[PDB]
DNA sequence: CTGCCGAAGCGAGCACTACTGTCACACCTATTTTAAGCCCTTCAATCAAATCATCTTTTGGTTAGGATA
């Protein structure tokens, strides 16, 4: 069963679509917040606080966003950009809203001896204590990728709800005990 | 007044990796979030090697406990 530690998410990355063009180099001009520099790449990056996120716009009319700690978290930011966009002078909406991608993390407070898991894992789990110091672990159910580490945390990713993060949590579980 | 054919020296066949005309797709970086491990600096707290001050062990000379020659 649970340990009693749940996984905490720690990052959600969403996008929109604004449903217009937009002119950044105007953007950089009017807005009180805003990048442009073409001589590295040619786009505007936002970020707020409530929610604590940073966003990024494009002249073709899409927004990527990402830093929330929940998904609602993130789409309220994303509204809050889309506020401001139609603010700003462009006719912004909010349309096709769309979350990608999420991180999570957990412990286990036990050491974990990373050796024995590369040897009854290897099929699916790469260790390599070279270059990356913890080992690497592919998950199929759900789409995941687990990062894992001598002092029993574990870090997630690659789904799209938190459900997916907390089954994925139990099912590595009892592979992590013994 | 023009023309044929020999003598000797040449030759062959057998021994139970350099550029150029394109082209699309790679190369490239705009940022988010971890979990333990990173390189270099850079100063600060602690340390230990070397040097100075002084007590003491002994090596040449004076003193009065001590003695021969």
């Amino acid at each position: 069963g649970p340990s009693g530690i749940v996984p905490q998410l720690q990052n959600i990355v969403s996008t929109v679509n604004l449903g217009c063009k937009l002119d950044l180099k105007t953007i950089a001009l009017r807005a009180r917040n805003a990048e442009y520099n073409p001589k590295r790449f040619a786009a505007v990056i936002m970020r707020i606080r409530e929610p604590r996120t940073t966003a990024l716009i494009f002249s073709s009319g899409k927004m990527v966003c990402t830093g929330a700690k929940s998904e609602e978290q993130s789409r309220l930011a994303a509204r809050k950009y889309a506020r401001v966009v139609q603010k700003l002078g462009f006719p912004a909406k909010f349309l096709d809203f769309k979350i990608q991608n999420m991180v999570g993390s957990c412990d286990v407070k036990f050491p974990i001896r990373l050796e024995g898991l590369v040897l009854t894992h290897q099929q699916f789990s790469s260790y390599e204590p070279e270059l990356f110091p913890g080992l690497i672990y592919r998950m199929i159910k759900p789409r995941i990728v687990l990062l894992i580490f001598v002092s029993g945390k574990v870090v997630l990713t690659g789904a799209k709800v938190r459900a997916e993060i907390y089954e994925a949590f139990e099912n590595i579980y009892p592979i992590l005990k013994g």
